[PDB]
C-alpha cells in the first residue's frame, strides 16, 4: 500500500533561481515607486552576465545596474573566485514598453475591479494535510536542506560551501482514503558548489552530520536511507558559470514539488495583472482554505483565463475522495466565497505590495504567512 | 458527476516555441555530425534578437547563424512587417563547453550503458485512453487549432494571419471508474497574431468557421459552447516583439496540458544525457505501454535521478483506479520490462537521432509515431 514520490529544491544561488530572484527585484524597485507598474522581467544569466529582457510600462525611475548587483550580491556571487561577482559582472538591458495592443485589449480604460486577465492560460493550486503548512513533505523537506546550506555558508560554519545547490528527497507514503501518510526518507540527494581545497570525504560527512541531521527528523531517517552526497564527485565551476539561467525554469520547485499539477505559467518578474502568478497563488489560496476550512484534506483547483477577460473561463475541484461533500458541492462553495478575477484577487492579496523578491527563493508556497498562506473563512 | 479540465498551446511563432526549436535546430545540427555531443543550448528572444546562451562539447562544426535564421525563416518571420525578419535579425552567441565538473561526474571513462544521469530531477510519464494516441483531448484539440492556423497561413488562405498564435481548450468530461470521458467542448479561445488591414468581424468569423469547425468535432460543440476569438481585440504587434521568449517556459504545453503532473524539466536543447528530456520520453514510453497493453486505462509514472548515477532513484506508478493490478504490481511489471538508465534509454528510443526539431511544436507526445509513442510489448 505503499508508494514514493520525490521533490527536489534549489538554493539561492542556483543560476535559474538567481534570474527568477533578479526578476522579483526588478519588479520590487517598480512597485515601490509605482504600484500600478505593468512588468513583465525575464532574466538570463551566464558566465560573466545577467541580461533583463521583456517589458516594463512604469512611471518608476530605476536604477537596473545597482537592483541587479545589490540582489547578486545579496544571494553571496561576490568575487571571481566563486564565479561570478556582482561587483564586476556585465548587466545588459533589452526592455521595451508594454505593447500598447495587449494593453488596450487588458487594462487601459477598465475599472481596476474588471481588468481583463493579462494573458489566456490555467493555473492549479493545492493543499494537502500532511504538514501543518498545507505542503507535501518532500518539497518541505528539499527547501529546508537548501535553506539550511545557505545558512551554514552565511555564518561561517561551513566557508567551502557556495551559493549554487540542488537537493533532493524521495519520501515512502502510505495512502489513506485519498490522503497522503509520510513514512521515512528514502533516499537524500545533495550537491552544492564548494571551493577547491576542501576534499569529498569531509563534504559528505558534514553534509550528513551538519545538514541533514539538522534539518529531516530522526524518525523518518533509518539504516535503509539510501544517501547520495555530492554524488558527481566535484563541483567547483558553478552558478552561471556552470549553467546557464533563465527566470521560470524552476516552476515545479515554486509550486508543489510534482505533487498535485501545473499549468505552465512562470511567477517571477510578473506584476498582478499576469494571471499566472495571481491566480496560481489565489488558486493557492483556495486550496488551503478548504483544507484549514475542514472541507478536504487534500485538494486541487484548476483556473483558466482569457486575456482581456476578467472572470475565469473554468473553475474545478478534485479532493482525492478526501471530503465527505462531492467536488460539485466544494465547487459551489469555491464560487460563492471566491471572486477570482485579477482585480479583485489583486486587492484580497495585496499584490501591489513589493513583497516578491521573498518569494523568490524556497518556494511561492507554504512560508511567512504570506496573504495566499491565511486561510479564508467560508460560509456554507 | 461531470467537471471541466483546460489545456492550452502555442502556435510555431510564439517566442517562447521559437526559442524552444531553435534550441532543438541547433542540437540537430551538432547530433547530424557529432552524435554524442553534450548540448545544453538555452535561446532567448526579444526585438530584433536571437541569443545563444548554454553549453555545448562537440566535434561538430556548427554555423549558428545559418542554423538559426533557417529555423526562423521555417517558422515564418521573413519580413518587418511580421515584427521579426530571420534576414536581418541580430543571432548572438554565448555558448561555452560543458564544465569539465560535469563531464567527469556523468560520462568521462564511462561505459555507454553505465553512463551517469546528467542531472538531478524528477520526471513524469501520462497516458489515457480517451484518444487513440492516449493523450487529454483538450491538449490535443488545442495543438490541432494552431496546426490549423500555420496551415491557412502557409496555404494562403488566410494572409492576413501571422505565426504567432495560442488556443485554450475547456471540456467537460464524466469520470468512469478513474477514467475520464470527454462530453463536450465548454469554451474554446484563440488568439492569433494578424495584420493592419483585417478587421475584427472578418478575423472572429474565419476563426470559428475555417479554425474551430475544422478541427473540433461538431458533436463536441453546441449552442452553450463559449467562444473567444481574437479576445483583446487587437493583435498586430506578436512574436519576439510582443513578448520575450525563453527556451523551457512551454513545459505544459510540451507534455499532457495540465494533466498528469510534471517535474519541471524543460526538453528542448538537451541531448540524451539530460534525462529531463530522455527519461521524460522514457516514462511516457512506460505509460503507453501500460494503456495500449490493457493493464491501465489512465496512468501516471514517476521516475526520479541523481546526477552521475545510472539507475533511477525511484520509480512509481498511479492508476487513478483503472486497473485491476495493484499499483504496486504493475511497478513490478515496469521493472521487469524496462531499463530506465539513460544509456540504455538512448539504445531503446534512438535518441542519437537528429529528429529534435520535429518535437519542438504541437507538443512531444502524440503524434508522429515517435520511437516513445510505439508501445512496448509486455512480459508478465
Ligand atoms: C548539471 S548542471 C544543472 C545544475 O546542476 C548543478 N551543477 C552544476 N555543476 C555541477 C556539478 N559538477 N556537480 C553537481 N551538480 C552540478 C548546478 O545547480 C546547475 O545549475
Ligand atoms: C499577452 S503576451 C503573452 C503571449 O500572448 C500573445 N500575445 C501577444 N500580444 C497579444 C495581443 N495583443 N493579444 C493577444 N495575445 C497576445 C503572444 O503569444 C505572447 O507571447
Ligand atoms: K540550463
Ligand atoms: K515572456
Ligand atoms: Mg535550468
Ligand atoms: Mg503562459
Ligand atoms: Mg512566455
Ligand atoms: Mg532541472
Ligand atoms: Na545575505
Ligand atoms: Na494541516
Ligand atoms: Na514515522
Ligand atoms: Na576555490
Ligand atoms: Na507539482
Ligand atoms: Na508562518
Ligand atoms: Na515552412
Ligand atoms: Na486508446
Ligand atoms: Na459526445
Ligand atoms: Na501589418
Ligand atoms: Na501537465
Ligand atoms: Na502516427
Amino acid at each position: 500500500g505503499t508508494f514514493l514520490f520525490t521533490s527536489e529544491s534549489v538554493g539561492e544561488g542556483h543560476p535559474d533561481k538567481i534570474c527568477d530572484q533578479i526578476s522579483d527585484a526588478v519588479l520590487d524597485a517598480h512597485l515601490q515607486q509605482d504600484p500600478d507598474a505593468k512588468v513583465a522581467c525575464e532574466t538570463v544569466a551566464k558566465t560573466g552576465m545577467i541580461l533583463l529582457a521583456g517589458e516594463i510600462t512604469s512611471r518608476a525611475a530605476v536604477d537596473y545596474q545597482k537592483v541587479v548587483r545589490e540582489a547578486v550580491k545579496h544571494i553571496g556571487y561576490d568575487d571571481s573566485s566563486k564565479g561570478f561577482d556582482y561587483k564586476t559582472c556585465n548587466v545588459l538591458v533589452a526592455l521595451e514598453q508594454q505593447s500598447p495592443d495587449i494593453a488596450q485589449g487588458v487594462h487601459l480604460d477598465r475599472n481596476e475591479e474588471d481588468i481583463g486577465a493579462g494573458d489566456q492560460g490555467l493555473m492549479f493550486g493545492y493543499a494537502t494535510d500532511e504538514t501543518e503548512e498545507c505542503m507535501p513533505l518532500t518539497i518541505v523537506l528539499a527547501h529546508k536542506l537548501n535553506a539550511k546550506l545557505a545558512e551554514l555558508r552565511r555564518n561561517g560554519t561551513l566557508p567551502w560551501l557556495r551559493p549554487d545547490s540542488k537537493t533532493q528527497v524521495t519520501v515512502q507514503y502510505m495512502q489513506d482514503r485519498g490522503a497522503v501518510l509520510p513514512i521515512r526518507v528514502h533516499t537524500i540527494v545533495i550537491s552544492v558548489q564548494h571551493d577547491e581545497e576542501v576534499c569529498l570525504d569531509e563534504m559528505r560527512d558534514a553534509l550528513k552530520e551538519k545538514v541533514i541531521k539538522a534539518v529531516v527528523p530522526a524518525k523518518y531517517l533509518d539504516e535503509d536511507t539510501i544517501y547520495h552526497l555530492q554524488p558527481s564527485g566535484r563541483f567547483v565551476i558553478g552558478g552561471p558559470q556552470g549553467d546557464a539561467g533563465l527566470t521560470g525554469r524552476k516552476i515545479i520547485v515554486d509550486t508543489y514539488g510534482g505533487w498535485g499539477a501545473h499549468g505552465g505559467g512562470a511567477f517571477s518578474g510578473k506584476d498582478y495583472t499576469k494571471v499566472d502568478r495571481s491566480a496560481a497563488y489565489a488558486a493557492r489560496w483556495v486550496a488551503k482554505s478548504l483544507v484549514k476550512g475542514g472541507l478536504c484534506r487534500r485538494v486541487l483547483v484548476q483556473v483558466s483565463y482569457a486575456i482581456g477577460v476578467s472572470h475565469p473561463l473554468s473553475i474545478s475541484i478534485f479532493h482525492y475522495g478526501t471530503s465527505q461533500k462531492s467536488e460539485r458541492e466544494l465547487l459551489e462553495i469555491v464560487k460563492k466565497n471566491f471572486d477570482l478575477r485579477p482585480g479583485v484577487i489583486v486587492r484580497d492579496l495585496d499584490l501591489k505590495k513589493p513583497i516578491y523578491q521573498r518569494t523568490a527563493a524556497y518556494g511561492h508556497f507554504g512560508r511567512d504567512s504570506f496573504p495566499w498562506e491565511v486561510p479564508k473563512k467560508l460560509k456554507y
